[PDB]
C-alpha cells in the first residue's frame, strides 16, 4: 500500500465540546476533507517514538457515514505509523465496549464515531468522541489540545489505497512504503469482551434464573435502533434468557428508524404508552452509543435517573461487584437531584458533586475515591470501567430486584419513606429571548448583600420551609487543579430545594435556559403521589422572583423531562 | 462448584488407536461409566504439576452426542486441576481448526469430536480422538498409557454442578470448592483462528479478483453438510466474496444428511450432476472432518487425488506461503502414484515415500524436511498445521487457476503434456474372507522373492511389463527410528509402472483387499485416453500374478476409484 502526504487546509469550527466533537453530517460531506484534519491532529498527541508498538480502539454506533469515517481512521492512522487498530465487527463498538477494551488490551487511547444523545439520519448529527488510556473521556486539557493542533495544521499523511473489510473477525496485515514493522487491523467482535467483563460483575445465574425461571419477570427492552441492540439480543436474550419479544428495536440503523436516540418521557414515547398495559413488571429504553439508560417499572412508572443511583447505593451490595472491590466513594453532577446524598450521607462513604460531564468523574476513579456515580441525563456508571453504561444500568437493576424480591414500584416507595422524597424535572426554556435574561440572570448576584433576610416566615399555600443557605457553582479537581467556569444559579435552604438557572457559555445564536429544579419532601403523605405538581412550592418562589413575565418575557411550556 | 469422586469400574475395550477411540454411538449413551471414564485417562497422561498452567482444545463437528460429551469434557478436566479449556462455538471446531489453535496458542493437547468418515446418527458413529502438543494426532507411546490408565481405572474426579454455556463467546470463570485459583472456559470464534492462518498462506485479494469481479471463476462447493460448511461460507463466501449460492449444504446438520460426506463419485453425486450442464467452472466435495477433498473441472471433468498433489508441485510458488518459506520437501504415500516422483524429480527436491499413515508425513513435517505431501485417499495437505486439511487443498487450486489463467482441464492436459500421464486407479475388496486373502498376500510374497521373479516379462496386448522390482514396503523413519514392516507388496515394472497390494484388515473383523495400479504414459495421442481402458491390461496382470479370484471367490472389485 502507498503513502502520500496530502496537503491540507485548517478549520475553525473544529472544538470538542462537553463530550467529542460534533457537527451536522453536511459539514462533514460538503467541507472539503473536515474529518481527514481532526483525525490528524488527535494522531498528532501521540508522539512520534510511541506509535509503532501503540494500539488505538475505533468503535462506533453505526450511525450515517460512520462507515466513511472509519476508512478515514484506518487509512490516516496507517501512513502516521500507528502500529495496531482493533475495530469492531462492522465498525459497530459501544463507548462503555470501547472504555472496557481499551483498559483490557492497555491501548494508548481510542476513537469513537457518535454524536450520542444527537439524532443520526442522512440529515441528522455525526461526532467523533476521543477516549484517553485510562479508559474514559479526554478531560479538557487533550481535547482543547486537538483544538490547538486544528488551528495551525498545514498537512496529513494519507494511504488512499488501504481498504479494509470490517465485517470479517480476523486479524489481517498490511505492508507500507519503507517501515520494518507491519501496520496491523484486528478486528474483534463487538459484544464479546464487554460481556465476559459484565460476566465478573454480576451474578449471571441469579439472573437467569429472574427472567426464565420460576415465574418470569416480563422485562420489555427498547434499544432505539441503536448500538445497544446487538447487546441485548446476545446478552440479555441469548445468554441470561430474556424471550425474543424482550429485545424491541435492537438492529441498529443508521438512520435510527428517524426517531432520537436521546429516552426520555417526550423523546421516548413508544414503549411508555406500552408499559402502561400493566404486563411488564420493568422496562429499559437506551442511548444511541449504549452508554445511557432509562429505567421503567409496572404501568408506566419511572424512575428518576437522579433517584436510580440513590436505589442502586442503599442495595448497592446486591452487586458481587461491589462486595469485592469496597464502595470507595459517591458522586453525582451538581444538577442531579440530592437523592445520593441522603444515602451517601447516612453511611460513612464521601460524596462529590461535579460539573454536568463524565470527563471529570474518571480522576475520582483512578485516585481510587469514587466507586459509583452518575447524572440527570440518564447516565449511571461505576468505576469498573471509565465510561457511562447504559446495559450495566439495566443489569443493575436487575440484580436489585432478584435480590429484594419486591416490584420496582415499592422498592421506591419504601425508598422515599427511609430517606424521603427529592422530585426533579428538566422542564428547559430551549433557546427563547433575546434580551430578556441578562441583567435577570445578573441581578441576584449582590442584591442579597443584606444583614435582615437570614429568617423567613411564610404565608403561601402550606408547610413552613425554614432558611440557612444560597449561591452559586465553580469547580476545582482535587487530584490535577483544574478549574470550572460560572454559568448555572441555584437557591437552596435547610432541608435542601434548588433552581439551576442556566445561562448558557457556549451559546452564541441564542440563550437556552435548560431548567433543572429539586424539591425534597419529609412526610409519609406528600411524598407518593403527584411529579410537576408536589413541585409548586420550588416553583412558586422561583416563578415570583423577578416578576419575570412582564420583567423577561416567557410562559408558553417548550419541552418537559 | 463441588469437586466429587465416583468409584468406577473399567472396560477391557477401549483401545486408541490412529483416529482416536472409534465405537458405535450406543455404547458411550446409556452405559453407564463409558465416556467420563475415557476422559479421565485422556486427562490423566498429563503430569498433576503440568495441569495448572495448561489449556486443551476442544471441539466436534456437529452432530449426535457431541453437545453431551463436551460438557463432559469441562466437569471432569475441572476437577482435574486443568487451568484453561478453549472451546469453538457451540463446540463445533473442525478438525484442521483444532490443529491450528492447538499450536497458535501452544496448548498442552487436544480434544476432538469427530468420527472421521463414518455418519453421525443415534445408532451411527461417535469418535473421541486426542491430539497432542504439536497439534497432531497422539502416537502409540501415549495410546498405549491412555490404554493401560483405562483398563485400570478405579476412581474418577468429576465435577457434577459445573454448568457451561457453550454457545457465547467470551471467558467463563468457574471457582471450584477448596481450589485457590479457578477454571477458566474461553469460547472462540469456530473459524477465525483457522482463517486468519490461510490469511497468510493463499492471496486472498488475488483471490477476490478470481471468485467475484468481471472476469469471474463460477464454482461450487458442497460442504456435504458437515463442520467443513461454517468455514466455507465465512472464507469463500463473505471474506472473498463468491456468491452465497455457490456454497452448497454448508449447514452441519445433526444427522449430516444419512450420507458419509466422503470424496467419492458417488458419494457426491449432486455435485457431479450440477458440474455435468457447462456453467460452473471449478467444484469440491467434503468429509465431516474438514481432511479430505474431491476436485472437479468444466463439464465434471475429474481431477485424481493422485495427479492433484503433482499439479499443486510443479506449480506451488503461486501459493505466497511457499514463496516466503521454500519448500523444504516433498512426499507421497507408498500407494499413491509416482505422478509426485516426476515433478520433485525434475525440480530436483528430496521425495519421501512413506506407509499409508499421516503419522508419517507429521515426522517429516516436525524435523523440517517435508513441505507438500500427497495421498492417494483424497487428501492433500503440508507443514501450515499437523493435521490433513480439505479446504486448504481447495484453496491451493483456486491459486493456481488465477495464476495460470487456465481451466482445471489445460493445466492438467498440459501437465500431463510436459511431465506424462500416471493412470492410476484402485481397487477395492470389501467384505473379503480373513484367512482366504491373508493366504493370498504370503502366496503372492513367495511368488515375489526367488531369484527368478526380479527379471519375469508380463504381457497382455503390445506393450510388455518388465519386472524391475519387488518387495514387501519396510519403512525405517527418520526421526522415531522405528521400522514399519509389511506395509504393501510392490511389484515395480522397467516403465515406471506399479502394481501394488494391500490388506487392511490386520487387527479385527473381516479383511479388505486394496489393489492399486499406477501406469506411466508418455505419448501424448495416448494420454487423452480413459484411464479404466488404458489400466485394462495391468489389471489382467494384477489379478493373474494374485490369483485373486480363486482365493477371495471375488469376480469384481466392491469399489473402483
Ligand atoms: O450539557 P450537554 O452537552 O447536553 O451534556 C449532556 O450530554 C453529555 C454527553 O452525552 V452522550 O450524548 O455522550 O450520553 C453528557 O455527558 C452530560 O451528562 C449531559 O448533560
Ligand atoms: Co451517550
Amino acid at each position: 500500500v502507498k503513502i502520500v502526504t496530502v496537503k491540507t487546509k485548517a478549520y475553525p469550527d473544529q472544538k470538542p465540546g462537553t463530550s467529542g466533537l460534533r457537527k451536522r453530517v453536511k459539514v462533514f460531506q460538503s467541507s472539503t476533507n473536515y474529518a481527514e484534519n481532526f483525525i490528524q491532529s488527535i494522531i498528532s498527541t501521540v508522539e512520534p517514538a510511541q506509535r509503532q508498538e501503540a494500539t488505538l480502539v475505533v468503535g462506533g454506533d453505526g450511525r450515517f457515514y460512520m462507515k466513511e469515517a472509519i476508512q478515514l481512521i484506518v487509512r490516516i492512522a496507517a501512513a502516521n505509523g500507528i502500529g495496531r487498530l482493533v475495530i469492531g465487527q462492522n465498525g459497530i463498538l459501544s463507548t462503555p465496549a470501547v472504555s472496557c477494551i481499551i483498559r483490557k488490551i492497555k491501548a494508548i487511547g481510542g476513537i469513537i464515531l457518535t454524536a450520542s444523545h444527537n439524532p443520526g439520519g442522512p440529515n441528522g448529527d455525526f461526532g467523533i468522541k476521543f477516549n484517553i488510556s485510562n479508559g474514559g473521556p479526554a478531560p479538557e486539557a487533550i481535547t482543547d489540545k486537538i483544538f490547538q493542533i486544528s488551528k495551525t495544521i498545514e498537512e496529513y499523511a494519507i494511504c488512499p489505497d488501504l481498504k479494509v473489510d470490517l465485517g470479517v473477525l480476523g486479524k489481517q496485515q498490511f505492508d507500507l512504503e519503507n517501515k520494518f514493522k507491519p501496520f496491523t487491523v484486528e478486528i474483534v467482535d463487538s459484544v464479546e469482551a464487554y460481556a465476559t467483563m459484565l460476566r465478573n460483575i454480576f451474578d449471571f445465574n441469579a439472573l437467569k434464573e429472574l427472567l426464565s425461571g420460576p415465574n418470569r419477570l416480563k422485562i420489555r427492552i427498547d434499544a432505539m435502533h441503536g448500538v445497544v441492540g446487538p447487546y441485548v439480543k446476545k446478552i440479555l436474550c441469548e445468554e441470561l434468557g430474556a424471550p425474543a419479544n424482550s429485545a424491541v428495536n435492537c438492529v441498529p440503523l443508521e438512520d435510527f428508524g428517524g426517531h432520537h436516540p436521546d429516552p426520555n418521557l417526550t423523546y421516548a414515547a413508544d414503549l411508555v404508552e406500552t408499559m402502561k398495559s400493566g404486563e411488564h413488571d420493568f422496562g429499559a429504553a437506551f442511548d444511541g452509543d449504549g452508554d445511557r439508560n432509562m429505567i421503567l417499572g409496572k404501568h408506566g412508572f419511572f424512575v428518576n435517573p437522579s433517584d436510580s443511583v440513590a436505589v442502586i447505593a442503599a442495595n448497592i451490595f446486591s452487586i458481587p461487584y461491589f462486595q469485592q472491590t469496597g464502595v470507595r466513594g459517591f458522586a453525582r453532577s451538581m444538577p442531579t437531584s440530592g437523592a445520593l446524598d441522603r444515602v451517601a450521607n447516612a453511611t460513612k462513604i464521601a460524596l462529590y458533586e461535579t460539573p454536568t460531564g463524565w470527563k471529570f468523574f474518571g480522576n475520582l476513579m483512578d485516585a481510587s475515591k469514587l466507586s459509583l456515580c452518575g447524572e440527570e441525563s440518564f447516565g449511571t456508571g461505576s468505576d469498573h470501567i471509565r465510561e457511562k453504561d447504559g446495559l450495566w444500568a439495566v443489569l443493575a437493576w436487575l440484580s436489585i430486584l432478584a435480590t429484594r424480591k419486591q416490584s420496582v414500584e415499592d422498592i421506591l416507595k419504601d425508598h422515599w419513606h427511609k430517606f424521603g422524597r427529592n422530585f426533579f424535572t428538566r422542564y428547559d426554556y430551549e433557546e427563547v429571548e433575546a434580551e430578556g435574561a441578562t441583567k435577570m440572570m445578573k441581578d441576584l448576584e449582590a442584591l442579597m448583600f443584606d444583614r435582615s433576610f437570614v429568617g423567613k416566615q411564610f404565608s403561601a399555600n402550606d408547610k413552613v420551609y425554614t432558611v440557612e443557605k444560597a449561591d452559586n457553582f465553580e469547580y476545582h479537581d482535587p487530584v490535577d487543579g483544574s478549574v470550572s467556569k460560572n454559568q448555572g444559579l441555584r437557591l437552596i435552604f435547610a432541608d435542601g430545594s434548588r433552581i439551576i438557572f442556566r445561562l448558557s457559555g457556549t451559546g452564541s445564536a441564542g440563550a437556552t435556559i435548560r431548567l433543572y429544579i429539586d424539591s425534597y419532601e419529609k412526610d409519609n403523605a406528600k411524598i407518593n403521589q403527584d411529579p410537576q405538581v408536589m413541585l409548586a412550592p420550588l416553583i412558586s418562589i422561583a416563578l415570583k422572583v423577578s416578576q419575570l413575565q412582564e420583567r423577561t418575557g416567557r410562559t408558553a411550556p417548550t419541552v418537559i423531562t
